[PDB]
C-alpha cells in the first residue's frame, strides 16, 4: 500500500496544495481514493472530405453517417481471488510458457536511440503533453534525460516517484514520456523481438498482417478435434487479477544484472500497485490507486494480454481433457500430470489456437472444451453474451469463426489459384475511412490519409466490388506522387508510393507462403471478386440505383476533388478495371 504509492501522491499533494480536499462525495468503491484538486478541460472524430466526397452513396446509409457522430462503471468494479487449485494451474502453466518463449529468445534491454527513432516516426506511446511541446522535443533535450535518469536511479533503489497514470468497453492509461520510456526499456524486447511471432509462440499472430490470418485460422481448421471456438471475454483488462500479474512478472526469472532490477520495478511498482488521475466534471482531478487489472502502455498490454490468454485457453484445453478434476485444489500427483501434458502435448496444444492479445480462436482435440468452463470462470475471464454455465457454442466452419474483427473468405482466381481474404461488413470499413481524428489537418494531409485507406483496401479488399472501384478513384483523384500518412501507424504494406499492382504480387504471390505457383499477375483484371450474392451479403450496395449512378459518374466526383486540390500530377487509375477499360 502506502509504502510504495505515497511518494507518487505526496509529490502530487504539494503541486496543487492550494486546491488539495478529501472529498466525501467521492464515487469509487474498488478504486481506493485519495484526494482531489482544481482543473478544466476536455478530442471528436472529425469528417475527411476527400474519402467522403468520393463515397456519396453511402451519404444516406445510417450505419456509415452514424460512425462520425458524438463502461466506466466496469473499471470500478472487481474480480474475486482465484481458488488454490486454479492457482496452481496458472503457476504451473505461466512457469512452462515463459521457458518455451525463452528457449529461441533472450530477454534484453531497448535503448534510448530505439525509443528516439520511435518518437521520429510517430508510434503511438501513450504519453502525455508540460515543459517540452511534444515528444519529438522532449527526445532531443538532455534535460529530459536527466529526469529519466533520476527516475532510473529510484527505480534500482526500489522506490517510484513519477510513473503515474492518466485516465481518458475501452480506455486508454497516458502517462509522461519519461515512465513510457523506462516501461520501453525494460519490457519493449517482448515486441522489438518479436516474442509473440506466430514461429516463437505458435499461439501468437504478432507481425502476421490481416492477409495471413485467414490462412493461418484454415492451417488451424485442418487439425483433427472439435468445433473452432471463439468465445470473447468481457472486458479482459478489467478482469487481469493479481495472480495474473504475478505470474506475468516471472519474465524477470530469465533476466540478468540491471535489466533484471529495472523490470522486477516497472512490475512492482507500476503494474502491481497503480496511480492513477481521472476528470470528474462534480471539472476536478481525482487521484486513485488499485493493485490490479491491465493498465500498461498499449503495446506492452497487447504481448502480456496474449501470453496470459495463451495460458488461459491452455488449462482450459486441460480442463476438457479431463487433466485435473477440480480447481478446489490440485493434489501433487496431478502437479506431476499437468506439467507432464505440458512437456508432452504443449506445443501441439499452443498450435491449435490463434491468440491476438484478448481474441482467441481455439480447435481443441474434441468438443469437452465447450462445458469445461470451471477453470475459465475462476481465472475471472467470464464470456461475453452467454450465461456462466452455458456451453460454449463453436464453428463448424473456419469462413464463419470471427478473429481481430474479421472473418475470411476462400476465393479462387480464374487460373486455378487460392487466396484466403480478409473481410468484414462493408460499411464498417466506409464508415471508418471517412474519420480522422485530431486539429490542424491541411487539405494535403487529409488527401495522404485518404489515400492510405484506398491503397489499404486495394491490397486487403479488392475482392469488395465496391472498395475497389472507391480505392481506384480516391488514388486517381490524390495526385500520384503524394505520400499516404497516418497520425497513429500488424505490417502495413500499402504505406508506400510503389505500384499497387507490384505490392499486390509481393504480398499475395511471392511473398505467400500458401502460393505454391509463383506466376506473377499481370494486370488488376486477372484478380478475382467475391461471388455478387456474397458481395451483397458482406454490405455491397451493387444492384442497387444509387451505387450504378456512382460507378457510372465516377469520373466526375473524381475531377470534383482534383478541382479543390488544384493543379497537381495526377494518374487515372480506373481504366485499370474491365469497365472503364472502354
Ligand atoms: O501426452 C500427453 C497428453 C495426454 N495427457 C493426459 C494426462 C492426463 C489426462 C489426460 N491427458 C498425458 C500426456
Ligand atoms: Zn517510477
Ligand atoms: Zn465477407
Amino acid at each position: 500500500n502506502l509504502d510504495i504509492i505515497g511518494k507518487r501522491i505526496e509529490k502530487i499533494k504539494q503541486e496543487h496544495e492550494t486546491s488539495w480536499h478529501y472529498d466525501q462525495d467521492h464515487p469509487y468503491k474498488t478504486w481506493a481514493y485519495h484526494g482531489s484538486y482544481e482543473t478544466k478541460q476536455t478530442a471528436s472524430s472529425m469528417v475527411n472530405g476527400v474519402v467522403r466526397l468520393l463515397t456519396k452513396p453511402w451519404d444516406i446509409i445510417p450505419m456509415v453517417t452514424q460512425m462520425a457522430m458524438t463502461f466506466k462503471e466496469k473499471v470500478d468494479t472487481r474480480t474475486q481471488e482465484p481458488k488454490e487449485g486454479t492457482k496452481k494451474l496458472m503457476k504451473i502453466t505461466a512457469e512452462w510458457l515463459w521457458k518455451e518463449l525463452g528457449k529461441k529468445k533472450t530477454p534484453r534491454m531497448c535503448t534510448r536511440e530505439e525509443f528516439t527513432r520511435k518518437v521520429r516516426s510517430n508510434a503511438a506511446l501513450g504519453a502525455i503533453f508540460n515543459k517540452w511541446k511534444s515528444a519529438r522535443e522532449a527526445v532531443e533535450d538532455s534535460g529530459f534525460w536527466e529526469l529519466v535518469d533520476k527516475e532510473r536511479n529510484l527505480h534500482l533503489e526500489g522506490k517510484c516517484e513519477t510513473c503515474v497514470y492518466n485516465m481518458m468497453s475501452r480506455a486508454i492509461w497516458y502517462m509522461w514520456l519519461g515512465a513510457r520510456f523506462l516501461e520501453f526499456e525494460a519490457l519493449g524486447f517482448l515486441n522489438e523481438d518479436h516474442w509473440f511471432s506466430r514461429e516463437n509462440s505458435l499461439s501468437g499472430v504478432e507481425g502476421e498482417g490481416l492477409h495471413k490470418l485467414g490462412y493461418i485460422l484454415r492451417d488451424v481448421s485442418k487439425k483433427e478435434g472439435g468445433a473452432m471456438y471463439a468465445d470473447d471475454t468481457a472486458g479482459w483488462d478489467t478482469r487481469i487479477t493479481l495472480e495474473d500479474l504475478k505470474n506475468e512478472e516471472m519474465v524477470t526469472n530469465h533476466m540478468e544484472g540491471e535489466h533484471k532490477k529495472l523490470a522486477e520495478a516497472i512490475f512492482k511498482l507500476t503494474y502491481q500497485n497503480k496511480v492513477v488521475r481521472v476528470q470528474r466534471p462534480t471539472t476536478v482531478m481525482d487521484i486513485i490507486s488499485r493493485r490490479d487489472q491491465r493498465g500498461s502502455g498499449q503495446v506492452v498490454t497487447y504481448g502480456l494480454n496474449t501470453f496470459t490468454n495463451m495460458e488461459a485457453q491452455l488449462i482450459r484445453q486441460m480442463e476438457g481433457e479431463g487433466v485435473f478434476k477440480s480447481i478446489q485444489h490440485l493434489t501433487v500427483t496431478e502437479e506431476i500430470a499437468v506439467k507432464n501434458w505440458l512437456v508432452r502435448v504443449g506445443r501441439e496444444r499452443l498450435s491449435r489456437m490463434a491468440i491476438s492479445g484478448d481474441d482467441c480462436v481455439v480447435k481443441p482435440l474434441d468438443d469437452r472444451f465447450a462445458s469445461a468452463l470451471t477453470a475459465l470462470n475462476d481465472m475471472g475471464k467470464v464470456r461475453k453474451d452467454i450465461q456462466q454455465w452455458e456451453p460454449s457454442r463453436g464453428w463448424n466452419d473456419w469462413t464463419q469463426v470471427p478473429f481481430c474483427s474479421h472473418h475470411f473468405h476462400e476465393l479462387i482466381m480464374k487460373d486455378g489459384r487460392v487466396l484466403v481474404v480478409p473481410c468484414r461488413n462493408q460499411d464498417e470499413l466506409i464508415g471508418r475511412a471517412r474519420i480522422s481524428q485530431g486539429a490542424g489537418w491541411s487539405l494535403r494531409e487529409t488527401a495522404c490519409l485518404g489515400k492510405s485507406y484506398a491503397q489499404m483496401w486495394s491490397l486487403m479488399y479488392f475482392h469488395r466490388r465496391d472498395l475497389r472501384l472507391a480505392a481506384n478513384a480516391i488514388c486517381s483523384a490524390v495526385p500520384s506522387h503524394w505520400v499516404p500518412t497516418s497520425r497513429t501507424t500488424a505490417t502495413h504494406e500499402w504505406m508506400t508510393t510503389e505500384d499497387m499492382l507490384t505490392v499486390w504480387n509481393r504480398v499475395w504471390i511471392q511473398e505467400n507462403p500458401w502460393m505454391e505457383d509463383k506466376t506473377p499477375v499481370e494486370s488488376w483484371e486477372e484478380i478475382p471478386y467475391l461471388g455478387k450474392r456474397e458481395d451483397q451479403w458482406c454490405g455491397s450496395l451493387i444492384g442497387l440505383t444509387s451505387r450504378a449512378t456512382w460507378a457510372k459518374n465516377i469520373q466526375t466526383a473524381i475531377n470534383q476533388v482534383r478541382s479543390l486540390i488544384g493543379n497537381e500530377e495526377y494518374t487515372d487509375y480506373m481504366p485499370s478495371m474491365k469497365r472503364f477499360r472502354r
